[PDB]
């Protein structure tokens, strides 16, 4: 059966081998969307060199790459068979894979379901909190590779922007922190302390109107009223690049202070993640669960796993997908406005070519 | 009667008149729990006297002081009379108004509480949303005022010291905001931006790991859940004071951003206050709406009121009592926790008179 309704799965994506780490940060550095950098055609490429070696070596510390791949495809086929069946309607779902700096990029994933003659295209992100810095590149991306050739989609488009809380969503943050808990020494475990650690912003971007801050916030509240405040918890950034001021406590800073003030039981959450890469196997699980861990004498430090394989998650995907469709809404409230201080021009056209659509 | 449950309102207070904004001025600017200053002690009185004239006339401009007493006031009756019928048992309640920087003091209210014999001494903080430049520093004068006095308390403590998605809280906004949507052009309604203007805070307090920000956030999600989405909507903040670096989006920027980039029909909401005062009366009201908006070339930009005597807002305050008098909690969860970055002595000691409580 020829496939009826495709739904693109937006993400960064990750180098697969050491072999793909200078590409992947050269493409990444360039991006303007992602941040905004002083001569970024010069500069980019200067900071990919530099940097290639060390983060080579991280990747090597946790298998060779990026399992960003692996999770996002076991995801989308899970999504698939629940969507062709609680829609029955919509024919065959195709899952594709779009990802930002990596081969299967966005613009070879669009001329992919454009080959395949679906009907239906929709832009889901695979980011739940929305940030003009990841979303909204990914999404710029799909408005630019038709704006470019000056040709229009032979298929309807629509998007699910965002889905900060999506009541499974949250309820497989809540459940994977539950049997977290349930492993520190069972008269320590009201003390633990939640971290929720966010991936961080640029406060330039922060500062500009971003809708990120705040929705993380909303997943982070959501997940500790299911939990109903069993423990304390914070919310955290971490993954800071660079000299420029960013946001919030770093996580490594908390997790330092909070071991230095008492508090030696501690729980991180990737509350902005969909699946295990560096950020969590190498960043919390090496140097702040190991060696930061370690350097400041901490009694248990614990990280609730990520969503990855849950088929709770794709319970999630799915429902989004069929409640997108149900709805027949070309995109979220929230995109029709763009940040109060924005000044990229392509964001107002991207708006457009989700809401200005037919069907 | 005499009273037998006590609850102590926390705020910052207002200049009653004129005469009294000097001195609330040098207050504010030496309390190193609202924001640190280098050479404190020496730039907070320069400070005051030099901000002085200008806050004078803003506050002539909206009545020549300001309303927060009167308000609080009133808030607080409704609550009691609430009080001394959800919850007989806790007999006669009497509430005292306990302002960080002018009369009725938090030290003073503290004072007349123990002359009134009171036997159970709860600590409402009207900060919905944590912060230890507010709540936590109300909080820290409670605890320096019996370390000072060299006494024990003779009544039980315990204190609410945030309330940032409570149900009721959230049907004030929510309904406040609709009826301010019914004064906006039908054909428009849904196109109008809601900025839920919360006060900034320095990132030097953010950075420290504030529970402000995520909380804030946490209590416009609620009002926008229940309020189904009907409208775009952006968090941003107001009130910034000094050269110093502080949160997120900045609400004139954010305003002005609005209508340069085409959306020109904004509602305005004062999501961290609990009644109207300088920051609504005249920052809001007259220096955005009137004279931003006036250049700006805006539509309609209208503010939802503040919850001021509305009923419902009396009924959160009890039922929040109520709430917290049968849970026999002595604070939040969150308070047992202090900031992972914290460098203030005082609070691991004002978690203890609190935590550290009969019954
Ligand atoms: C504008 C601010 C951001 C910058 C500057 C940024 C930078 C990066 N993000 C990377 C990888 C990544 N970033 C990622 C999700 C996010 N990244 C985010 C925001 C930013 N991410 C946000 C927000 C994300 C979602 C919450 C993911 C998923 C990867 C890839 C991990 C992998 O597959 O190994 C890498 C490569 C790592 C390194 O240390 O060299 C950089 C440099
Ligand atoms: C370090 C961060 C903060 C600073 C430096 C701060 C400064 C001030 N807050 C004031 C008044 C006030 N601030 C107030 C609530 C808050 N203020 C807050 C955070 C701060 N408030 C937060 C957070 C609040 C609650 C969400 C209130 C209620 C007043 C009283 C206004 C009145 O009664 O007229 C005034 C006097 C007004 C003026 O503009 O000169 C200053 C200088
Ligand atoms: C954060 C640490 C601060 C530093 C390092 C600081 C530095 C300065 N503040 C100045 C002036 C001033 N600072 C002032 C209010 C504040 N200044 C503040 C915080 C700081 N202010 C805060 C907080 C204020 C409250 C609003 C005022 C009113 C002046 C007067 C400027 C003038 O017109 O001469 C000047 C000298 C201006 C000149 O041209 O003579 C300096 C160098
Ligand atoms: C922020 C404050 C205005 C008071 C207010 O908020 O109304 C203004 C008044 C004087 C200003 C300062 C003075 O112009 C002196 C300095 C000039 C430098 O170019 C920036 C820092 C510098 C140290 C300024 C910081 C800040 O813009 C100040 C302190
Ligand atoms: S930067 Fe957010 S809409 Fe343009
Ligand atoms: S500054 Fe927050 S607990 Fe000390």
């Amino acid at each position: 059966r020829k496939p009826k309704t495709g739904i693109l799965m937006l993400n960064m994506g990750g180098p697969e081998t050491l072999g793909d780490v200078h590409d992947f940060l050269l493409r990444l550095f360039l991006d303007r969307d992602l941040m905004t950098l002083p001569i970024q055609n010069k500069l980019a490429p200067f900071i990919a060199k530099r940097r290639t070696p060390k983060i080579q070596e991280q990747y090597r510390r946790i298998g060779g790459g990026s399992p960003i791949k692996i999770w996002t495809s076991k995801q989308g086929e899970g999504m698939v068979k629940l969507l062709d069946e609680l829609s029955p309607n919509t024919a065959p779902h195709k899952y594709y894979i779009g990802f930002r700096y990596v081969h299967p990029l966005t613009e070879e994933a669009i001329e992919e379901m454009e080959r395949d003659g679906l009907e239906r295209a929709i832009a889901f992100t695979q980011y739940p909190q929305y940030s003009c810095s990841t979303t909204g590149s990914s999404l710029n991306a799909i408005y630019r590779y038709y704006n470019q050739v000056g040709r229009k989609p032979t298929m309807k488009w629509s998007t699910i922007d965002r889905w900060p809380t999506h009541h499974l969503l949250i309820q497989c943050f809540a459940d994977h922190i539950l049997k977290e808990l349930d492993h520190f020494p069972l008269e320590k475990r009201s003390e633990v302390v939640i971290l929720f650690s966010a991936h961080s912003l640029p406060m330039s971007v922060v500062n500009r109107g971003d809708p990120y801050p705040q929705e993380v916030s909303a997943t982070v509240q959501k997940v500790m009223e299911r939990l109903e405040y069993c423990n304390p918890y914070r919310l955290v950034w971490q993954s800071k690049v660079g000299p420029m001021p960013w946001l919030g406590p770093q996580t490594d800073e908390s997790i330092k202070g909070l071991c230095e003030r008492g508090r030696k039981n501690i729980l991180l959450v990737p509350i902005a993640f969909t699946s295990d890469h560096i950020k969590t196997l190498y960043e919390l699980d090496i140097e702040y669960s190991q060696v930061l861990a370690k350097e400041c004498g901490v009694e248990n430090i614990r990280r609730a796993e990520s969503l990855n394989g849950n088929p709770l998650f794709s319970k999630a995907l799915a429902d989004l997908v069929h409640s997108h469709i149900q709805s027949n809404e070309l995109c979220s409230k929230q995109l029709t406005l763009s940040c109060p201080l924005c000044v990229n021009p392509v964001c107002r056209e991207t708006k457009s070519f989700f809401t200005s659509q037919q069907l």
